[PDB]
C-alpha cells in the first residue's frame, strides 16, 4: 500500500528534477553535456507521450476522453515525424550533427581549407558578414576558427530544412595584412 | 480502482505531451508562444520538483532514499535561486525581458535613437561587428531594425550576469551613402 507509493514517488521525483535540469541548462550555448541529456530525454519523451496516450485511449474515462487521447497520440507521432524529416533533410545538406538540434534549423556552412565547418544560424538573413581579426574568422557573430583573409571562401552555404542557399561574396575589404572584412549575399 | 487509474493517467498524458512540445519547440528562435509556455512550465517545475522531493524525504523508502531526496530538494531550490540571481542581475543591467531566458546570458545593448534595443548574444566575443545595409542595422549576425549609418552609437554595451562591458568603436567604414560597416572592442 504505502511502499508502492514510495517507490512510485521516488522514481518520478528523479525524472521531474531531470526534466527541470534539461529545461534550464539543456542548451548548446550553456552546457553541451546537459544538451545531450535533454536530447536523450526528448528521444524517450516522444514514444512515452505517444504510448501514454495509447493507454488513455484503450482505458478512457469517457468517449470524448478516448478521442482526445487518440488526437494526442497522433500529435506525439506527428511531432516526431516532423522532427525527423527536418533533421534528416538538414543532415543530408550539411552532414553536421547540429541538424538534429531542434533549437536551430538555419545552418551556416563555411569551407575552411580541407573540410567545412557548420554552425547554427540564429537569424536567417539575406546577408552574412565575415570578419577576420588577425587571422581568426568570425561569421555572423560566431567564431569559426583560424583562417587567412586571402583564403576566404568566395561562396558560403546556408542550409534550411527545405532549401539550400548559396551566398556569393559581394564586397571585400582588408583592414590589415591578415585582418579584413567581407560580405555575402544570396541568389 | 480502475477509475482512479484513468483520471490519473489522462492528466499525466496531457502533462507529458506538453513537456514534449515545450522541449521540442520551446525556443525564441522557433515560436515565441511555445517559449512562454515552456517558461510557465519551468516556473512551475521548480517548486513541484522541490515539493516532490520533500514528499520522498518525509515518506522515504530507506535512510539513503531520505538523504538523496533532501539533496535533490536543495538542488531544485539552488537552481531556482541561481536562475533568479542571474536573471535579476541581468534585468537590472539591461531592463530587457531576455534576461529571464535561461538559454541566453549574454545580451547586446544598442541605443537606437530614443530607446535601447537589447538582443541575446550567442557567442561572447571581445569584438562585435556592425553592418548597416541601406539603412538597416545588423549587429553580430542579428538584425536590430531601421537605423541610419550616420546615427550609429559610438559605444555598445554587453551585459553578462556578473559584469557589464562597454565596446568602443575602433574602425568605421562606409560602403555607400547609408551603407557601411563598423567594429566595436571592449576595454
Ligand atoms: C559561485 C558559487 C556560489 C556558492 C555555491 C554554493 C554551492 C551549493 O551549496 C549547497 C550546500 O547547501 C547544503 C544544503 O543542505 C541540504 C539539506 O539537506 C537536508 C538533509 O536531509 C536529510 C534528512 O535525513
Ligand atoms: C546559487 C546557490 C544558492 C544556494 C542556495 C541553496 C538553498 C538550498 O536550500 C536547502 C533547503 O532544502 C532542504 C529541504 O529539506 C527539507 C526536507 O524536510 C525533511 C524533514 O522531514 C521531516 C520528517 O517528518
Amino acid at each position: 500500500v504505502l511502499r508502492l507509493v514510495k517507490d512510485w514517488n521516488f522514481t518520478w521525483s528523479v525524472v521531474f528534477l531531470l526534466i527541470t535540469i534539461v529545461l534550464q541548462y539543456g542548451y548548446p550555448s550553456r552546457s553541451m553535456f546537459v544538451y545531450v541529456i535533454k536530447m536523450f530525454v526528448l528521444w524517450l519523451l516522444w514514444p512515452a507521450s505517444m504510448a501514454l496516450s495509447i493507454f488513455c485511449a484503450v482505458y478512457p474515462i469517457d468517449l470524448a476522453s478516448q478521442i482526445i487521447s487518440g488526437i494526442l497520440a497522433a500529435t506525439s507521432c506527428a511531432m516526431w515525424i516532423s522532427y525527423f524529416v527536418q533533421s534528416i533533410r538538414l543532415f543530408m545538406r550539411t552532414g553536421s550533427w547540429w541538424s538534429f538540434n531542434p533549437e536551430s534549423n538555419c545552418l551556416l556552412n563555411v569551407p575552411i581549407g580541407g573540410t567545412t565547418v557548420v554552425r547554427p544560424l540564429v537569424e536567417d538573413s539575406t546577408s552574412v558578414t565575415a570578419v577576420v581579426t588577425d587571422g581568426y574568422l568570425k561569421m555572423a557573430g560566431m567564431h569559426f576558427g583560424a583562417c587567412d583573409f586571402q583564403r576566404l571562401p568566395s561562396e558560403v552555404t546556408v542550409a534550411k530544412p527545405n532549401v539550400l542557399i548559396a551566398l556569393k561574396m559581394i564586397k571585400r575589404q582588408a583592414y590589415g595584412t591578415n585582418s579584413g572584412v567581407a560580405i555575402y549575399h544570396r541568389y
